[PDB]
């Protein structure tokens, strides 16, 4: 994929309408959301979708009742917006208590247990007494555990649809919901001789510790540019997360712009910056979507998303590289770290013309310079 291709929103047909989708946006051709779309039906007047994606799972409700959609992914939010579907940039747990009759929730299993449980409690709290919840999942990805946990929270609940390993359950709130568990976490770490206290919400990458790959990148960057090498320089951190790379670079004096697609991660970065008396731009953005057309940088760094145990570079990761090459000023430098299995070398060679390997250990740190 090219740049325009990655950022393009494409409308796909369905009976009675169209729905916009794009690379990097979850929700389409997803068995769980698909089963939901075949199962959900109206109940009451106010519905809430706590894991919208492109909005296919709860689409049957559109036009038949009021539907609120709390979306955390910017890529997905762009699609919902283009589709004309009511949606808010919001975390699942920001949902108003007891203000809904129906909640639709495709289990966000990929985000981890904490995120899932926060979403389950948010659903229980969002519903009025007697409210209904459609919970969908994969038996191979925790459905049974979470369904049982949802029953414990609400009371009544039974499976109402099955397809292969995919399931949809319907539950009713018969008991008062518990308060929201504390969701903020914080941990201290020493990076390149300095101390930092990172703060993060559920679902962030590498929760509770600085990822070894991120550390490797920073060590390689300092070795190549020096401890003052980024002072006063404009830096773009692709997929900033809670700031493993962002905070140290800001502390080193760089003018950093972090772009992150996940809202929970964006808020984590913002709290971290504040807590460490550091300043940087923490943008909620689908890759470089939030930037001006003219924005350019002196240094770009990234620890791109990846599939555990996979050997294929993800669409978003490829876009990170393409954007890096396009956003760097001539003479500017790009640092990328990844597991040994990913074939980034030919990609960098193609996009930059040449590249270098700065480190080869548990992870490999690749480097490239922008040619004018
Ligand atoms: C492997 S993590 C690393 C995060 C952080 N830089 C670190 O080193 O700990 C990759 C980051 O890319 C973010 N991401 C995924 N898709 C994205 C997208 N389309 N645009 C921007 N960021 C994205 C993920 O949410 C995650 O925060």
């Amino acid at each position: 994929l090219t740049r325009e291709a990655y950022h393009r929103l494409t409308p796909l047909p369905h009976p009675g309408g169209r729905l916009f989708i794009k690379p990097g946006a979850r929700g389409y051709r997803d068995p769980v959301h698909d089963l939901l779309q075949k199962t959900v039906e109206p109940f009451g007047e106010r519905a809430l979708d706590l894991n919208p994606g492109v909005g296919w799972g709860s689409l049957p409700l559109e036009g038949r009742m009021a539907v609120e959609r709390l979306e955390t992914s910017r890529a997905a939010f762009r699609c919902l917006t283009a589709s004309g579907l009511q949606a808010r940039l919001a975390l699942p747990w920001e949902a108003a208590a007891g203000a809904y009759d129906l909640v639709v929730l495709a289990l966000p299993a990929g985000r981890g247990t904490a995120y899932v449980q926060a979403s389950l409690v948010a659903a229980a709290r969002a519903l009025r007494m007697g409210g209904r919840l459609y919970l969908a999942g994969d038996k191979n990805k925790g459905f049974e555990r979470y369904f049982k946990e949802a029953r414990a929270l609400l009371g009544y609940g039974v499976v109402v649809r099955r397809e292969g390993p995919y399931r949809v359950a319907l539950l009713e709130k018969e008991k008062e919901a518990p308060p929201l568990p504390s969701l903020w976490r914080a941990f201290s770490a020493r990076i390149l001789g300095a101390e930092y206290t990172f703060h993060h919400l559920p679902g962030v990458f590498s929760a509770g510790k600085v990822d070894p790959a991120s550390l490797l990148l920073l060590e390689a960057l300092q070795e190549r540019l020096g401890p003052e090498g980024v002072r006063g320089r404009q830096v773009l951190d692709l997929g900033a997360g809670y700031g493993a790379l962002t905070l140290p670079l800001a502390r080193m004096g760089a003018e950093v712009v972090g772009v992150e697609d996940d809202l929970a991660s964006v808020l984590s970065l913002q709290k971290g910056l504040e807590a460490n008396a550091l300043k940087a731009q923490a943008l909620h953005s689908d890759v470089d979507e939030a930037l001006t057309e003219e924005a350019r940088f002196d240094i770009i760094v990234t620890n791109p998303p990846f599939h555990v145990g996979g050997a294929v570079i993800l669409d978003v990761a490829q876009a990170f590289v393409n954007v890096a090459a396009a956003r760097l000023r001539p003479g500017g430098v790009f640092f990328l770290v990844s597991n040994p299995f990913l074939k980034y070398e030919p990609l960098l060679e193609e996009k930059f013309g040449a590249f270098q390997t700065l480190k080869v250990a548990e992870y490999k740190v690749l480097f490239a310079e922008k040619r004018g």
